[PDB]
Order: C-alpha cells, then structure tokens, then sequence
RNA sequence: UUUUUUUUUUUUUUUUUUUUUUUUUUCUCCUCUUUUUUUUUUUU
C-alpha cells in the first residue's frame, strides 16, 4: 500500500485475488530472478498454477 | 470586460537470561698447576 518513515511496508488485501491460501508448495529464492511484468499470476497450461 | 475547484507531517510498546586470573615447547655442554690443607697465644 504505502511506504513507512523507516523503510517498513504497509500492504492491504482489497480485491477479490489476494487473500489467504489453500494448499500446494512453497519454493523461497532471492529476490533478484524474478522478470519485472505487468500479470504476475499464471494459470500455465499444465494441470496448476 | 478574465469566473469555479484540485485532503495531509508511520501505526505500536507494560522484554527472560543462573559466570571468573592464566591459556601452548627448544638439546647435550673440558673451570689450567708450590702443597699437605694452616690452626696455641694476646691485645676489639
């Protein structure tokens, strides 16, 4: 949402995408491979997302 | 003879801890010559 005095972040929910998440798996890696885009969610043509 | 409208200095605070100088090496190594060893004694 916004930016703090201090670096921190405020971030909000307030659409119908964002909320809490069911089930699958997590895979952490550095925040520097990741391509800048305009649509960051996929619902590749494999059988997931 | 030139009207009307366009917000702004992050929210939070009432957290526990039962130790003690230092600290850790260096090898074996030819001693030259008048001697037995003098000696009581007294004046401090």
């Amino acid at each position: 949402q916004a930016v703090f005095s201090d670096g921190a972040v405020s971030l909000h929910t307030r659409s119908l995408k964002y909320g809490k998440l069911g089930q699958g798996v997590l895979v952490q890696v550095s925040p520097s491979l990741v391509k800048r885009q305009k649509t960051h969610f996929h619902d590749l043509p494999c059988g997931a997302s």
